[PDB]
């Protein structure tokens, strides 16, 4: 048994579940949940099975060089690392300008390293090529939180969830992705067998077990729905103009202001008897759908990658946010419109702290030169020092990586071999034989460190302390339980000595630990919209989570926000009961995104959707999950779900190898045939680092956020 328990969170989704790490002697020896955080004690098997990861010695516990393109990584000292990584950067600064260098991280950094890396870079160096794999995911989230309410990140939280009478479940597998949410989902109906569930993806997962409906639209065509569902909606009287007549302004097509007659007229483009056609879905699913949704006393969507990861994934998200609006299903205790995150600290490390090319911590913009001057003052700068231009976003990143534009790299936490799309072409781009890639890695066979030139040690997971701030704006701390193995090094620190060595103003970096940089974190938010200034070290010591806006140390945080007296950043003298404050007039936006499809849509010489999912038993590249042998029991290897009536026209048999094939790549898989996929759709797990799945998928991007469309290519199949 163990001595002490020790609060943290989960390492995995952005669930971010509390848990409490066990220790005896100074090891890890047991796991449970953090019964006060919002999780209420529970995990699923994954967090409850962390312990083997952690002690794991199948670790990078000291720095590695690799001394030519294509040679073996050698071991070499902190001191000599160091020297390397900070030489090249300053001296390919010192040649080609700060563009020269870039960043790449992720939102499994702590917000303390992704906040002292987005410094270093756009403030030490003057460079804003600072981007990373939130990129790849939740971009398009913030672009349709932007556009409709102003301001990034959902109005709601997870406590909703026991307060909905009806889910919207679209493009989201919560029960794989996000098994502690799910169940709470589950539990409400369990409670209250009233409630009504739709769960619209076009793969039928577990998740739609407990759905009163399964939308199994085309892929591709969900906008169309989603237009329809409103047609539904203003057609049966079921909106609410007291709400949008004072709430909400209308935009057309084109962006330019509209009322809700051309509202009205815009969407007779969009009628049930054409969309379901389009859809190739039975009619009475649209009118089920928007009946459902707006005649519940309180209406709850989720969604996830279906929705994000889409050349369409703005508007897709704008979509969202319309039926809300139109029926003022917000701003109300389980009446709201939540985005699930993926990953543990999306939201507090890159989105919230502006770790993207185009952001600035705080809700603030490079391409603002205000924002700029208040962040100049803030890191105290010369005037003018922050870049003025975006820099590469994720894909324009690797992109420019393999014309030599960026000669210097360093990936931070992500596998970039593995994860980023159209894989032939980026792994051409990581080759570029005089470029020079810094990896900061903890586990020796993610595949990206094949590229590497040189490798860091990094402190992982709860052996150093840091905070991680989940989808529903809880920011929650891990302490530190356990020292790190070997040489390993909490990359803070890593960061500051890089720093202090390429020449950067040592002002700027000026921290001794993770406390440091949090205070100094908490100024730079104090007075903007997502003011965290009462989160002190003591107060998440003691608490498991507080959640902002929390302006101050008597601030009990934030649940609802733009309601009146319930978010400090509405004052308590606005005349009315809601403000959406992120647009000038106080009213969120109905956008008349027209609806299109993938950039890559099938015809006769590629017939099928592919698509790329989650699978619960593994975490992304399963370095971390790939360590626990119970997490293969299940899913050991790639495979290719494939739909049985397509199957059985097409004289494809179960367990059968096929070859999937697209325009980039083809690639072996054993078929899983079932009624998983409807028809015309083809999916693949991308857990399986024998099987790059990557490889096949296009690379298009929402030409908004710049999230790539994963989701969504031309395939077709034969059999082996
Ligand atoms: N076990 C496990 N859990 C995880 C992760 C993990 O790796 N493993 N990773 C975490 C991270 S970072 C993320 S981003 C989340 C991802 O969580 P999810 O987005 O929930 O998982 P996905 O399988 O990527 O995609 C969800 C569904 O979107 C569907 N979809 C496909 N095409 C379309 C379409 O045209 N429209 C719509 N609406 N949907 C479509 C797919 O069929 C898929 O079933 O999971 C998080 N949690
Ligand atoms: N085809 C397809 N591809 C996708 C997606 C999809 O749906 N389809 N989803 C996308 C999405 S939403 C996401 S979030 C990305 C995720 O893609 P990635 O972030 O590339 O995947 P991970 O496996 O989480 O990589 C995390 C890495 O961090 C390392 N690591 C763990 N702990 C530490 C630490 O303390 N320090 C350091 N330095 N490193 C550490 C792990 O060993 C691992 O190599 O994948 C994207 N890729
Ligand atoms: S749902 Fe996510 S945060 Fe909760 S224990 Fe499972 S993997 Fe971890
Ligand atoms: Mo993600």
């Amino acid at each position: 048994r163990p001595e002490k328990w020790v609060k943290g969170v989960c390492r995995y989704c952005g669930t971010g579940c509390g848990v409490l790490v066990g220790v005896k002697d100074g090891k890890a020896v047991a796991i449970q949940g953090n019964p006060n955080n919002h999780n209420a004690g529970l995990l699923c098997l994954k967090g409850s099975l962390l312990i083997p990861v952690l002690n794991s010695k199948e670790r990078v516990t000291q720095p590695l060089v690799r001394r030519h393109k294509g040679g073996k990584l050698e071991p070499v000292s902190w001191d000599e690392a160091l020297d390397l990584m900070a030489s090249r950067f300053r001296s390919s600064i010192d040649m080609y300008g700060p563009n020269s260098v870039a960043w790449y991280g992720s939102g499994q950094c702590l917000t303390e390293e992704s906040y002292v890396a987005n410094k270093i870079f756009k403030g030490g160096f003057g460079t804003n090529n600072v981007d990373g794999n939130p990129r790849l995911c939740m971009a398009s989230a913030v672009g349709g939180y932007v556009t409709s309410f102003g301001k990034d990140e959902p109005m709601g939280t997870y406590a909703d969830i026991d307060q909905a009478t009806c889910f919207f479940i679209i493009g989201s597998n919560t029960s794989e992705a996000h098994p502690v949410l799910f169940r709470r989902i589950a539990r409400r109906k369990q409670v209250e067998p009233g409630v009504k569930i739709i769960v619209a993806d076009p793969r039928r997962t577990n998740t739609s077990r407990i759905a009163d409906m399964h939308v199994a639209f085309r892929p591709g065509t969900d906008l169309a729905f989603m237009h329809s569902m409103a047609w539904v909606i203003i057609n049966e009287e079921l909106d609410n103009p007291r709400f949008w007549q004072r709430y909400v302004n209308f935009m057309d097509a084109e962006g330019k202001p509209s009322d809700f007659e051309g509202y009205k007229a815009f969407l007779e483009n969009y009628r049930p008897e054409k969309v379901a056609e389009i859809c190739r879905v039975p009619v009475e699913q649209i009118y089920g759908a928007a009946r459902a949704f707006a005649e519940s006393a309180a209406t709850m969507s989720l969604w996830c990658m279906g929705i994000n990861q889409r050349v369409q994934g703005v508007f897709a998200n704008n979509l969202i946010h319309n039926l809300h609006l139109i029926t003022g299903q917000i701003c109300r205790p389980g009446a709201t419109s939540f985005s699930l995150t993926g990953q543990p600290n999306a939201c507090g490390g890159v989105r919230d702290g502006g770790a993207l090319s185009h952001l600035l911590p705080a809700g603030r913009a490079i391409p603002n030169a205000k924002h700029r001057a208040e962040m100049e003052k803030l890191w105290g700068l010369p005037e003018g020092r922050i870049a003025p231009e975006p820099g590469y976003h994720t894909v324009a990143l690797f992109e420019a990586l393999g014309r030599g534009d960026v000669k210097c790299m360093i990936i931070c936490e992500t596998n970039p071999a593995h994860t980023l799309p159209n894989l032939n072409k980026v792994h051409k781009a990581m080759s570029h034989p005089e470029s020079f890639i810094v990896c900061i890695e903890a586990f020796p066979d993610a595949v990206t460190l094949e590229y590497a030139d040189l490798v860091l040690p990094p402190a992982f997971w709860c052996e150093r302390d840091g905070v991680y701030g989940c989808g529903e704006r809880r920011y929650s701390l891990t302490e530190k339980a356990v020292d790190p193995p070997g040489q390993c090094r909490p990359t803070v620190n890593t960061l500051v000595e890089f720093a202090r060595r390429a020449g950067v103003d040592p002002q700027l970096v000026n921290f001794r630990n993770a406390e440091d940089v949090w205070n100094e974190w908490r100024m730079v938010s104090k007075g903007t919209t997502y003011d965290f200034w009462g989160m002190t070290r003591e107060r998440l010591r003691k608490e498991s989570g507080l959640i902002w806006p929390c302006p101050s140390e008597d601030h009990p945080g934030t649940s609802l926000r733009y309601v009146r007296g319930q978010d400090p950043c509405v004052p308590a003298d606005h005349p009315d009961r809601f403000f959406f404050y992120g647009k000038p007039d106080g009213r969120a936006v109905i956008w008349m995104r027209p609806a299109k499809g993938a950039a890559e849509e099938p015809d006769a010489e590629y017939p099928l959707y592919l698509t790329s999912m989650r699978v619960i038993d593994h975490w992304h590249t399963a370095t971390m999950t790939g360590k626990v042998p119970e997490l293969q029991k299940a899913n050991p290897i790639a495979f290719v779900e494939i739909n049985e009536e397509d199957a059985a026209r097409t004289g494809i048999k179960h367990g059968d190898s096929v070859i999937v094939e697209t325009r980039r790549d083809a690639m072996e898989l054993p078929a899983r045939v079932s009624d998983v996929c409807r028809p015309g759709l083809i999916a693949v797990p991308f857990f399986d680092p024998k099987k790059l799945v990557n490889k096949l998928f296009l690379d298009a991007t929402d030409p908004v956020s710049r999230e790539p469309e994963y989701k969504i290519c031309a395939a077709r199949v034969r059999k082996a």
